[PDB]
Formats: structure tokens, C-alpha cells, sequence
């Protein structure tokens, strides 16, 4: 008997087998969930990756910047799961920020066109996905999105931090709408996951930043392992956190609760 | 079950309306083997679906705390350890919460309230961590004290202290591969809460506590049922399980999402 | 002998005499500051409003969505204050969110083009203004922006709440850059000020929660708070938020 | 023509000229405030220290654990400032946690009697002082207490962190009461300042606690976008005076961070 036995769950965001969404999908299938997967742009490449999951699952195209894909999504999901069936879970594991808004580029040098594209994909799309899928979600259902704690500024993350701050606010509003359907909406704020290319300076800054989690975390933090993050997402998709919504669960080894 | 084969200590049962009674019931339904602590309680624990040894524990008693691990080992058998610990203990004299002005609470009463409600979370962890397995979990009960509110007064201060204690307990528990977290629940109609709504503290506090309570279901996007402790007991069992393995020194809100909404 | 004696301060965001920026400008002039004002679109109309201030101040055009206005801003400010002089303070009091993402319109019905415009003007522009003006700011200087506490969701504010959450994050990054110039960056989170039914109930719960009360018709306590941050009296506060809300955010009920 | 011209302000917590309260008192006097000072236990020693301030000020005894000192406080202050006059400001700059509740001693080994004494002095006393002084405070008045950000756990501060978490909660309740008098109540969360206790902890008086607190200080100046000078209490004293002034009239039950902005940055 699995944690998600009989649940129908949509999982977005698989691009490689290192994607957090790949591990979420794997754990959900191990726990008896029946999945529907969504992918962006390189669909034939994504299918070769989803072939590595323990079970078969239909793969649907979804570019969150495409209004036609969003308008047809519910109909395409209904065709995949069968008429009369609805989703119990939705996973948003999508993020993007051009190199001008994240990395080595000065914070002030990111043009708004790049920042806006990043915010569209990383934050606004959480509301777009909920709008498209809530009409085909069962009561007791659960929408989960991926977050990286943006309460404090940090080197390199720059405008992606701003996109996460916007995402946390979007999640609180999505919870108000999802509540009308008896559906929960929450984010999982993960520690860094290893999903010299940017030089010596940024490479060192990012290494110190990332090594700080394992030192601060009372139970440690393994950047090579997405499984504890995938398990946390599955806990929110389950019936075991039924009174949590518009909220953030931290799967970061407890690093955010410690100063040093 | 979610907790199949897990050995879990549950404190805080006094009546069958206690949040700890519901936590214990759900944990047994989910396959856990329990050890109960109390400080008349055996007649209540007889109502649980399965038998469980009941040990005496007054958290203000240093002798009870010093002997606790040995008494638990005797109950579960030599060579066996605990996988979970539940702290569901709270107390504040009437001088520190209710109708009494905030400034009129003498320190002796506030201190006793803080000892039982906050310091004892560290005391319980100190006594039980030496007999806990790696991957283990310690969970305590909280009521969001980030903002002041009518009547809760010094109990709000005790919860603010408890949240801080939890972050330090996580540092110690980490050495054993054990997590420590609090569940911040919405209001639940336990014995005291039903008496206050019933008018035991008068018309003024009765009305203030009723507005405090009604605003909760209004703010919660999924609603809030103060008569039902099951969503809170399920949340505690989620933290006792292997499904939140990277969460520690933290707070999970089982409040219908009320704390995320202004209006 | 005022709080801001001799300080050169830029103030954006005046449109009417009920604008929070109008009250900030008035209090700053009363406290001895020499101002430079910026306005958007209706400059002749804005000019007539700024004549109501106690002292004369040059008015410059600034549409924060206009890259040419931003590129020329420092030069235009230098012409207004004189060569060799720099700013000690910058006030960002700008916000906008198209009707689809604010009010009665469902949260899900706001198209991204409207949300993006709102975020550009309300949040990204705080970084744009700091980028343009930090090269003409003196050490010990202060950048202040206006915020409305977005830590919890609420009725009607909808996508403007999302823009404020983005603004708070932008402020923390602007502080990292401003620090290089010995300049502070902070936001003032104000209670509601008079500048449908749900907006009235939301706005009114504020005076109820506030331990010192809240007067939505009076912008002076907010203007005084902004001037406190522009002064030399909060020299160790940056990337932060000061709440001028009657203490409403500290109380549940 | 000072920021606090004509204001009558009570300042507690002076023990040495390194005390944050000494710098608060100095800046307040430079800004035209008329002070009343309170001292604990070593009053002859405290009088020699307060002699170093730019202006004379009456020194009153106040042990916050002493109910008789608290009951007589308002009358003693009234006698010092003159009948018919009231206070405009109150500064709480008091803290203590017995040795077992800090540094080298394991967090689990601090007995409750020590923790309770520490909480009494460091948190409950903020309510005690407000209870005693609000009846002799003018509208527009301000109560300010000193805090050290306890939102996250950290090495060595141990039970003193717990006392600060309790203090932040007490401040929110004090604001509800102070509001009835038209009085504000707020805390200033300061960055680390090399006072006598701070220098001793870094000095190893355990080695491990000294090493961790050295790391805490280094990181603070690193994280702070405007930097942090632990040898300079003046920015902290200025922030307290800003709250005592008429320039933050709509802020109450709140926390102002005078920490160089370090709490707003991860790295
Ligand atoms: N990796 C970490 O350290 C970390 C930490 C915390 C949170 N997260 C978050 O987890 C999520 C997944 O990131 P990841 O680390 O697995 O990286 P990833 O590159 O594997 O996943 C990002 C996904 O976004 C998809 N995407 C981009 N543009 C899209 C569009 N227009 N339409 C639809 N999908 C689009 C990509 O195709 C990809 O599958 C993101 O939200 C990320 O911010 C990551
Ligand atoms: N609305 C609510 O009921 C509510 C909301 C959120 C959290 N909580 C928390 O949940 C926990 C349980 O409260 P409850 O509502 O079930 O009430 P309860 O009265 O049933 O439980 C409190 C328990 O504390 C025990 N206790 C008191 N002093 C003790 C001592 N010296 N030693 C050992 N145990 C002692 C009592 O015996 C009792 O079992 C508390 O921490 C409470 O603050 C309750
Ligand atoms: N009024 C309140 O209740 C309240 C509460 C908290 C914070 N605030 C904030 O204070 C600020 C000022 O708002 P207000 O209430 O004074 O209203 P306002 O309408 O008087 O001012 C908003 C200003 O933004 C300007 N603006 C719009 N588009 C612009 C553009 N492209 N370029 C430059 N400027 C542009 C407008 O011209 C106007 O001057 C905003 O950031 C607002 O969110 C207001
Ligand atoms: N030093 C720092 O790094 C730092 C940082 C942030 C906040 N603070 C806070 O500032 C405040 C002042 O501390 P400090 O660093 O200036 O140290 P300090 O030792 O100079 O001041 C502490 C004061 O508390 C007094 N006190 C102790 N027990 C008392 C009692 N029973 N009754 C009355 N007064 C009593 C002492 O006499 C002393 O004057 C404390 O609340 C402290 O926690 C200090
Ligand atoms: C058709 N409208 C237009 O042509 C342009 N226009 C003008 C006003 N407008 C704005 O963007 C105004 C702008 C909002 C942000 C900022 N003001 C605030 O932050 C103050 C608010 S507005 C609001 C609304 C609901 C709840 C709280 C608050 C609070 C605290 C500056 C002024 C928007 C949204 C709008 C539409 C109709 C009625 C009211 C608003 C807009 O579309
Ligand atoms: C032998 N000493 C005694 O009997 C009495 N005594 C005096 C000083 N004492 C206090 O409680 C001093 C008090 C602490 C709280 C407060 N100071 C601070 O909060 C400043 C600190 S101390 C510290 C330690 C670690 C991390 C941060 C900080 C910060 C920010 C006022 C002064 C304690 C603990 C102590 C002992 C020796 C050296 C240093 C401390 C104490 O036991």
C-alpha cells in the first residue's frame, strides 16, 4: 500500500533525469500514483527521459507562455486519464531566468524583457496552471510548487530570488481560489540540488553559498540527493497534511532555522 | 500503515478531547506501538484502539525526568529504541491567560507556565534522545504566537519561547540523526475552550474569544473546523513518518491556511 | 534647524495633493531639505500640484518604463542641483497595476501583459531608479520606497500584492549595491491612506488592530517615517522594512 | 536644537561606559533630553560611570526582580522630575542569563531555576517596567527595549536566545497596553557590540564558544551591505533616539534592526 495509491497526479518540469520533477514523478509512482507528465519544447528528448521512470505515463506538451497550450490543457489531460476522471494532484516544477538576471551579470544590468520572461515562467505560471487545472481537480486535491527561500538576498541568484518572492505571494492567492474546490496549494522550499563554467569568482561564491546549507542544517544537507525533496512533495500530495494551504514547507535540512 | 513498526512515546493525554488522545489514536491506526506518559488517565487510555504502557511524567519533577529513559526501555524491551516522541503539554495559570490584565500576572505564575509549556520540550528531548533511533522524530504542539491577540496573553509568550526552544532542540537532536518540529494548530474545542465559549469567563471574554475563533474559519481558504482534531493528529503523524525527512527546527501549520491570509 | 537641513532629495510619485509623495515632499521641505521632483505623463497638471508645496522645486519628467528617461535622469538632476553637487536622498513612491489584476476582477483573469506592466512600474523600477541615481549620491545617503505589507494574501489587492512581494525582494538586492556607495536602501510599509465593500472592511480592520489607532485620512505619520529614514538617525538600517501602520501588522485581533 | 529637546527620558541598564545604555544616554543628552537613570546592585560604581556623561542626571536604584523597587519606582521618578511632570521616554537595556544557560555549557544542562531567572530579568521585566511607568508617561511617549534577533538558533547564545524570543512576544502585548496612553512600545535589534560579556565570550570565558562567536562577528560585517563595526555603539544609540523622537509616530509593537542590514542577507 503506497502513500498515493489510486491518486491521479500531473507532474510538470521534467527535462533531464537530474530534474527535481523526475525524482518527484519516480517517488509518486513508487507510492502507487497514476501520472500525467507535461514537458516543454524538446518533447522527443523528454520522452527518452520519462522512459527511465518505473512506470509508463502519458506525456503532454506544455509551454506555460503559450495561451493556446493552457486553454487546451484540461481537455488534453481528461483525454489522457479518461472522461469522468479528475486529478488529485498537480506539481509545478518549472523555473527560468536568462543569464542577464542570474549568475555573474550585475543585478542592475538585467533588462526588464529578460526579468519579465523569468517572472512569467517562474511565478505567474503557478497561477496559470491552477487556473487551467482546478476545474478538473477533485476535492481533497493538492497543488504543489517548487521554491528556494527568497526571504534574504544572496549572491548570484539575483532576479531568480525576486521571481521566488513573487511565487510565494502568487501561492497565497492561488490557495484562495483552490479553496473553492476543496483543493490545497503549497510550495516546497528546497535546499540547493546539483541539477567552473561561470568563472573563478562566481564558482567560489556559489560553492560557499551551497556548502553553508550542510553546515547550518542540524541533520545535514546532501546537494547530490533530490529524494528528501521528492518525499516532501509527496507528503503534500497525500491525505496527511489536510489542513495546510497557502503555505511553505522547508525541505532544506533545517538550514533556514539556524543562523550559524 | 504510515507508522508500521514505529515505537512512539506520546505525552499529554488527560481527556479523550486532548489533542494527544487523537494523535495516539491515529498513530495506533497507522501501525505504531505506543508508550504513553501522563501526570484517571488509564481509564481514558483504555478507550484507545490498542493497549499501551502508561508511565508517570510530571515535567516539573527532576526525578521523573532522570528515570524516564530507563522506564521506557523496561516498557519496550532491552535493545529496542524509540522512533518518535510527541510533546502535547501546556499550562498557564488563570492569572496569565483569559480575563486577567496582561500586567497583573505575577512572575511565579508566568514562570510555572513557561516551565511546563516551553522548557519541558528541551527536558523531554534531553531524557529521550539517548534512546532514540536515527531517522527518529520529536514533535511538539504550538499556537502561532507571531502576533499578539486578546486573552492568550502569557501563554502566547510561552509559545514564542517554545518556538525558540524547538530550534535549539533541533541542533541537539541532529547529533542523533533525529528531527525536531512543532505543529502550529488552529483553535480546537477541547475542555477549556468549550467552557470559555460556554460563558465560564464572562460575556466580554466569551465574545472576544468567539470572534478570535470565528475569524479563523473565515480566513482559512479550506475552512477550519474547531470541533475536529483529526487534521491536526494526521499532521503530527506526517512529521513522525519518513515522509518529511529533511525538515527540522521548523513549524508546520495545521490551521486551514488561516495564518497566510489577512482577511 | 530641521531634521533634513541642507539635504538634497529627489521625490518621485506626486500626481495629486493626496499623493503620499506630496506629503513626503511637504514634510521634507518643512525640515529644511532642498528637493528635486519627478513626475509621470501629466507634467503640466503635476507642476500645478507642486506649486502648492511650501517651497519651489524643479520638476523633471520620469516614466520609469522609458529607458531614455532613465539614461538621461542623472544628467538632468545634476543640471537641476548644479554641477559638483550630489543627492543625499531618493524617494520611490510609484505604483500601478492594470484594473484586470486589482479590485473586483478575478485573480485568474489578469493577462500576463498587465501583470508584467504592473511589476515593471511597481517593483523593477526601484532597481532602475537606484541604478540611475547611485552614481550621483553622497555617502551616508538614503533610498526609500513605499510598500504595503504583502506577507499575507488579502481581498482585491490581488496582483499588486504580488508586485509588493517582488519590491521587498528587489529592496534587499538594491541594498547590496547601494552599500558600495555608503548608501542605505529601505521600504516604508504604510497602512491604508485615502489617495469596493471588501476594500472598506479590509481598510477598517486596521484602526481596530492598531494599538495606537490608524487614521486613513492622514498621511503625515507616513511622511514623517520616510523623513526619519532620509535623516542621519537610522544609520545602521538597510535592505529593511519600517512599518508605519499604527502597529496593525503586529496584532492578530 | 536637538532631536529630543525638552523630552524627559528614563534610561536603565548602565553598568560600564561600554554599556549600550551609556551610549543611548550620551546621545539623548547631546540631543537635548533631560534624563533619569536606573542602576542595579553596584550603585556607587554606577555613579562614577554616569559622572562621565555630558550632563548631570539623578540615579535611582532598580532591581527588576524586586517587587518593592517596582512598586515605588513611579513615585521616585516623579520626585526626581518634579510634581506635575511626566516621562516622554523609557529605555529598557537590561539582560542576564546565568552561566549554565550560555556558551560552553550544553543547552540541555541549564536547570530551570537559571532559565527562569534569565527570563525574569531579560523578558518579563519589559512588562514590569511598562506597568510601573505608563501611569507617569505623556501621550506621544515611547518605550524602547534592546533585542538580539532570535528568529534562528545560533551557537552559544542558547537560553538567552529563548529569552529574546519571549521579549519580542512581551513587546507586542506591552504595545496593546501602551496604546491606551497614546504611547508606543518597540525593540531595537542590534548587531553584536563588544561590551564586557561579548569580549569575555569571544575571549573563551569555553574555547569552542569563543571560536563560534568570533565566526558570528566576522560573518555579520561580511553580510551587512553597509558593514558592521562591533566596537561602535553610536549607530545603535542613534536608532534608539529615533524611536524616542516624534519621527516614527505610527510604529508600535515592532522591531527596528540596527544591525548594518545583516539580517536581510544570507551571504
Ligand atoms: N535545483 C535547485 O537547487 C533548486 C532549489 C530549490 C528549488 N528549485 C526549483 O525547482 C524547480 C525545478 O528546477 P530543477 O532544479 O529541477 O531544474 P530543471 O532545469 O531540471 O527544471 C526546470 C524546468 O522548467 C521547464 N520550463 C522552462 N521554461 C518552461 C516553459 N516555458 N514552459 C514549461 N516549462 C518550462 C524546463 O523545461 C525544465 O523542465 C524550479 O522551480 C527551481 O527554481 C531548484
Ligand atoms: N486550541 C487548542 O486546543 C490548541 C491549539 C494549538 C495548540 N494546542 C496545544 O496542544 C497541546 C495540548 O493541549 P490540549 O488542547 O490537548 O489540552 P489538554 O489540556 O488536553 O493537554 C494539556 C496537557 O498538558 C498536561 N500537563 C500539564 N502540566 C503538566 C506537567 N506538569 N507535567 C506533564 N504534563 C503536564 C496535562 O496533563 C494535559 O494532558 C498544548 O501544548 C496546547 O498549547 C492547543
Ligand atoms: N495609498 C495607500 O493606501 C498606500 C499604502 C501603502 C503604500 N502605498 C504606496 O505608496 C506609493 C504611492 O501611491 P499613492 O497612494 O500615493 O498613490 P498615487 O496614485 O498618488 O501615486 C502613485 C504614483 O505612481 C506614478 N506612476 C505610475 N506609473 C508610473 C510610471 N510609468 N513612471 C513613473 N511613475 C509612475 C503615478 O503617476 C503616481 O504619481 C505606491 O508605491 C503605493 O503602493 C500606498
Ligand atoms: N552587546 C551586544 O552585542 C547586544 C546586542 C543586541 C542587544 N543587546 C542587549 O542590550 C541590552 C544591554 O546589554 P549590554 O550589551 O549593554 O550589556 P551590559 O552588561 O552593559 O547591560 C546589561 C544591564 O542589565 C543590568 N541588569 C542585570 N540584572 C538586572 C536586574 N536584576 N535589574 C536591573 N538591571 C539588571 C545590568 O546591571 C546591566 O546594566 C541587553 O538587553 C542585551 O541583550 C546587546
Ligand atoms: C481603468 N483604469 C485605468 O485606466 C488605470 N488605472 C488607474 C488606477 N490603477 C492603479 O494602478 C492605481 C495605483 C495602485 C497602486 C498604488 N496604490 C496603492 O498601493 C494603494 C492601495 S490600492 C488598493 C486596492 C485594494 C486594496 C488595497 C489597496 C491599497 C493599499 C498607486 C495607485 C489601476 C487599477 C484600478 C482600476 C480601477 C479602480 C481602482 C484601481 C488602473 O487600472
Ligand atoms: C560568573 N558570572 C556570573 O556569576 C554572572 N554572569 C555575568 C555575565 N552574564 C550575563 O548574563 C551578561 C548579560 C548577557 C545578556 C546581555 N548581553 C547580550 O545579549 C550581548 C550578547 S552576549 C552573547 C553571547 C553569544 C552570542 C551573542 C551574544 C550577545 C549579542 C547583557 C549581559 C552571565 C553569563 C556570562 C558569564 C561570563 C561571561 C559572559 C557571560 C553570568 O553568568
Amino acid at each position: 500500500t503506497g502513500l498515493l495509491d489510486g491518486k491521479r497526479i500531473l507532474v510538470s518540469g521534467i527535462i533531464t533525469d537530474s530534474s527535481i520533477a523526475f525524482h518527484i514523478a519516480r517517488v509518486a509512482q513508487e507510492q502507487g500514483a497514476q501520472l500525467v507528465l507535461t514537458g516543454f519544447d524538446r518533447l522527443r528528448l523528454i520522452q527518452r527521459i520519462t522512459d527511465r521512470l518505473p512506470a509508463k505515463a502519458p506525456l503532454l506538451e506544455l509551454d506555460v507562455q503559450n495561451e493556446e497550450h493552457l486553454a487546451s490543457l484540461a481537455g488534453r489531460v481528461t483525454e489522457a486519464i479518461g472522461a469522468g476522471n479528475k486529478l488529485d494532484g498537480v506539481v509545478h516544477s518549472i523555473g527560468f531566468m536568462p543569464q542577464t538576471g542570474m549568475g555573474i551579470n550585475p543585478f542592475f544590468d538585467a533588462p526588464y524583457a529578460d526579468v519579465s520572461k523569468g517572472i512569467h515562467i517562474s511565478a505567474y505560471s503557478y497561477a496559470s496552471m491552477a487556473k487551467a487545472l482546478l476545474p478538473i481537480m477533485n476535492p481533497g486535491g493538492s497543488i504543489v510548487g517548487m521554491d528556494f527561500d527568497p526571504s534574504r538576498a544572496m549572491p548570484a541568484y539575483n532576479w531568480m530570488t525576486v521571481a521566488k518572492s513573487a511565487l510565494e505571494s502568487v501561492n497565497r492567492f492561488v490557495a484562495r481560489e483552490a479553496g473553492k474546490y476543496g483543493v490545497r496549494s503549497n510550495l516546497v522550499a528546497a535546499g540547493p540540488i546539483r541539477t567552473g563554467a561561470l568563472g573563478e569568482e562566481a564558482g567560489a561564491q556559489i560553492q560557499l553559498l551551497e556548502e553553508g546549507w550542510d553546515q547550518r542544517a542540524p541533520i545535514g544537507w546532501n546537494m547530490k540527493d533530490a529524494t528528501p525533496v521528492a518525499k516532501t512533495v509527496c507528503a503534500l500530495l497525500s491525505d496527511w497534511l489536510p489542513a495546510t494551504t497557502g503555505d511553505i514547507i522547508y525541505a532544506d535540512g533545517g538550514a533556514h532555522t539556524q543562523l550559524l
